[PDB]
């Protein structure tokens, strides 16, 4: 029965949720997020914050989300059959941040906690999460930047800590079919418990934190950036490869529509406007096409 | 076999001339742009036309596809649905083609034909034929739709009393979005595992469906092209593609199998808009046009 160390982590995403928004707040200067609670059917629910249209962010989500069910749902059943008809409790954030201004990456981050109760054993549970970084117009002082936080983070944890999340994040943000990464990478990890309940929690904390520390920098640094329009185009070809990874790779993304999540409230990922072209590719030799044959190839940042 | 070898290049043949037929159609229809070529060879086994039309004077985005494959043994996702051929050499081919018209009062238009056949030591091949066609409308027009239902009612009756009924209710089942509890267009055609009947009339009713498309879809783009429209009406236009994005990418099975199982990305994927856009709780506004595609035409479903 851990129902208050549970608690604990309920206080701390909400925490980190308004700290997030601030902060992001903060930056933009023009609009804030507008707040949206819900609720479901025996399932408690979440508060999905958007921002849309302003000086710094064009589409910016911060959602929490905190799930009851009785059994966990047909998807989760091939991938955790072991504990198929168990009492759960899923709690977290998300977000996915898209900047107006193509200088300003897209980022996206993660924390979560899945509690299954058992009938005569002890709980099963995980933390999972992450943060990662998808630029445009990228720039090296800001990949380096972004993962030495990430690595500074882990490294009170354990001294394999960054290079292994490192490495699961560089695996997981993969568009196979395109032999492309979806941004620069970051931190990623799932079935988070080889450490006591306490140390893996802490560890979320300094995952939360970790990408304020990150990313809030670098839209600081670029947002003034001045950009063109074709700039713009470009941006918005690139976001269709980030809605290609959510909507056919994603596992979050995919488990959250199979299993009668909130539609809106999962697809906060998709970015404003997007273009598809039949062999787009950037004209070779261009800032548009050092993206993906120097930044999302180097896979050694720190 | 030979009989089938035979048979299954009558089959590309027809396939190969669906293909210029339909591009000619479209290209009549635009009077601007022309279909690009581009011929591609798969590393193991055939290849195929890719053939797509950007910034027309009607069709903004169009992609028609001619594909023949054929290696040994399937890919590695085909043994779930179909383990006990996964050694078998095969045949796949099949034309499919998405239309993405400039002007939002002109709807989005997919089409598919296709033939796989797996050829088996001793026993008889397994093979089957796939697809038919759908109207994905922004602004729809009631006679439209009717329209483009009777062409296909007409198309199938001298098949069978019951053909219509089951290949437009499937059509309604399949190009469905579940999470959002909504259709993806007003509907049409839709079939697979066609087997039931002797290989030549299967085939007859590919091309019937396939001809189907040309008489169900180009009268009604020649008779909305020239509409008036907005910006606020191409925005509406661009949301709505949001949804078309969604389906292929989350739901539709072709796009899935093709991405997972080693197919040519940008060839699978001409069926993407040109434009698309997402907003957190976007919905139309209430009591206008825009809002009636979603209230009436796409809960509709009885049309002729
Ligand atoms: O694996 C999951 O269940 C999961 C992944 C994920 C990613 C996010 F960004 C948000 C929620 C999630 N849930
Ligand atoms: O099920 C398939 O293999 C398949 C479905 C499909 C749909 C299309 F529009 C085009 C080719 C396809 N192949």
């Amino acid at each position: 029965h851990m129902s208050l160390a549970v608690e604990a982590v309920k206080d701390f995403l909400l925490k980190l949720q308004d700290d997030i928004c601030e902060a992001l707040e903060a930056e933009d200067g023009q609009a804030t997020f507008v707040e949206d609670k819900w609720t479901r059917e025996g399932g408690g629910g979440g508060r999905t914050r958007v921002m849309v249209d302003g000086a710094v962010i064009e589409k910016g989500g911060v959602n929490f989300s905190h799930v009851y069910g009785k059994g966990l749902p047909m998807s989760s059943t091939e991938r955790h059959p072991d504990i198929a008809g168990c009492n759960f409790e899923a709690m977290g954030v998300s977000l996915v941040i898209h900047p107006k201004n193509p200088h300003v990456p897209t980022s996206h981050a993660n924390v979560r906690l899945f509690v299954a109760e058992r009938e005569g054993k002890e709980p099963v549970w995980w933390f999972g999460g992450g943060f990662d970084l998808t630029p445009y117009y990228a720039v090296e002082e800001d990949c380096r930047d972004f993962h030495q936080v990430a690595q500074d983070l882990c490294k009170p944890f354990g001294a394999d800590v960054y290079a292994r999340f490192k490495g699961w994040c560089d695996e997981y943000f993969f568009i196979p079919y395109r032999n492309e990464a979806r941004g620069i990478g970051g931190l990623f990890f799932d079935d988070l418990n080889e450490w006591p309940f306490e140390k893996c929690f802490e560890f979320v904390q300094a995952v939360g934190k970790g990408y304020m520390d990150a990313y809030i920098p670098i839209v600081n640094r670029r947002k003034n950036t001045p950009y063109t329009e074709q700039q713009v185009e470009f941006q918005e070809f690139r976001r269709g490869r980030y809605a290609e990874f959510n909507l056919v790779i994603d596992r979050g993304t995919k488990f959250g529509l199979q299993s009668g999540g909130r539609t809106e409230s999962i697809l906060i990922s998709l970015p404003p406007r997007a273009r598809w072209g039949y062999n787009w590719q950037p004209e070779p030799g261009t800032p548009e096409a050092r993206l993906t044959e120097y930044f999302l190839t180097k896979r050694q940042w720190v």
